[PDB]
């Protein structure tokens, strides 16, 4: 969905980038206050 279909249904807004910890566990990074959280992705779907 290059044009948008994909980076629009599961994008990563500035302040929420997905990555992996040195341990290898997958988690989300909050650059807003430099903190680590395991809460569902940005959009998720509350």
């Amino acid at each position: 969905g290059s044009p948008n279909s994909s980076p629009a249904s599961g994008p990563l807004p500035e302040g929420w980038e997905q990555a992996i910890t040195p341990e290898g566990e997958i988690y989300y990074i909050n650059h807003k206050n430099k903190t680590t959280s395991w809460l569902d992705p940005r959009l998720e779907t509350r």
